[PDB]
Formats: structure tokens, C-alpha cells, sequence
């Protein structure tokens, strides 16, 4: 069920050139920049979706992340699937590891505060994270079967919320350059 949300959000200066293309794709160019995501994907996220993918391009120029990202509320939770990045790999409180789609993931846990959601500029939210150990491979289709991670995190005490906002596959990029070139469906 392709892709009908386009996720273009960027703060704290720097350059995001980004270009919402044909069908899932979309390209990314940027410099100098601050915090950004861009991405295509669903406006009510699953955790029954399976996300494809390619990334055609994935070019980061310092600390750039290849995720699958999205936001519950009931409560607010912030995941990421982290399949590849650049010169910073994300972590935060290890849990365990999952595999899925052919990769080996470590399960982590942040709490984030006075923070930037989708609900304002200053809240309190809990961050979870699956994050390849090792740099996915791009260029080739993808999928992250969603459900893998959901069913891990579950059993590792981490419950999304019930009530579903946007997923995307993403470029996020920090005070960082680069370019990407991604197709989602």
C-alpha cells in the first residue's frame, strides 16, 4: 500500500535541499546543516507494515542516519529502525539484539527531556531503537518487516503507544553534510 505522506522538517540552520519525486522517491541534499528528517511514508504508521525500500544514493558527509522513523502517542514514543549512517553510530541503553531482514540489530532505550516531539518544542517522550551493528548495504530493495522489531521491543518491556502517527523511511541528518537518494513503498 504505497506511500502517501511527505516528511520535509528541519531546524537550527544549514542547507536541506529536499525534492519530493516520482512514486516514493525523493532526494536529499545538505550542508552545514542543523537537525532535519526527510522522508516518504505513511500519515498512520502499522506495526504490521512491511516498509520497502532502496536507497540508490547514500552519501553522508559526517553524521547522517538511514532509518525507518516514526512517532506513537498513547503514549509519546519516538522509534527509529537504523539501518545505516556515517560517521556516528546512534546508540543509547542496551537492551538486547534482533534480527531481521537479514541483519543483526542492538535494541536500545533513551528518555528524552525538554525535548522536540511532534507535540512542541519542550516535552518529555521516550525513545526506542533498533540499530544495525553493522552498516547496511544500499543500492539493492530493502524491507524492514516492522513487526520483527514491535515483537522484540515488546518482549524487552518497550510497548509503542495506540495511537499511530506518521512513519517514514528517512534521511536524518545532525550538524552534518551529504547527500541521499531513497525510494519508499
Amino acid at each position: 500500500a504505497s506511500t502517501d505522506y511527505w516528511q520535509n522538517w528541519t531546524f537550527g540552520g544549514g542547507i536541506v535541499n529536499a525534492v519530493n519525486g516520482s512514486g516514493g522517491n525523493y532526494s536529499v541534499n545538505w550542508s552545514n546543516t542543523g537537525n532535519f528528517v526527510v522522508g516518504k511514508g505513511w500519515t498512520t504508521g502499522s506495526p504490521f507494515r512491511t516498509i520497502n525500500y532502496n536507497a540508490g544514493v547514500w552519501a553522508p558527509n559526517g553524521n547522517g542516519y538511514l532509518t525507518l522513523y516514526g512517532w506513537t502517542r498513547s503514549p509519546l514514543i519516538e522509534y527509529y529502525v537504523v539501518d545505516s549512517w556515517g560517521t556516528y553510530r546512534p546508540t543509547g541503553t542496551y537492551k538486547g539484539t534482533v534480527k531481521s531482514d537479514g541483519g543483526t540489530y542492538d535494541i536500545y532505550t533513551t528518555t528524552r527531556y525538554n525535548a522536540p516531539s511532534i507535540d512542541g518544542d519542550d516535552t518529555t517522550f521516550t525513545q526506542y531503537w533498533s540499530v544495525r551493528q553493522s552498516k547496511r548495504p544500499t543500492g539493492s530493495n530493502a524491507t524492514i518487516t516492522f513487526t520483527n522489531h514491535v515483537n522484540a521491543w515488546k518482549s524487552h518491556g518497550m510497548n509503542l503507544g495506540s495511537n499511530w502517527a506518521y512513519q517514514v523511511m528517512a534521511t536524518e541528518g545532525y550538524q552534518s553534510s551529504g547527500s541521499s537518494n531513497v525510494t519508499v513503498w
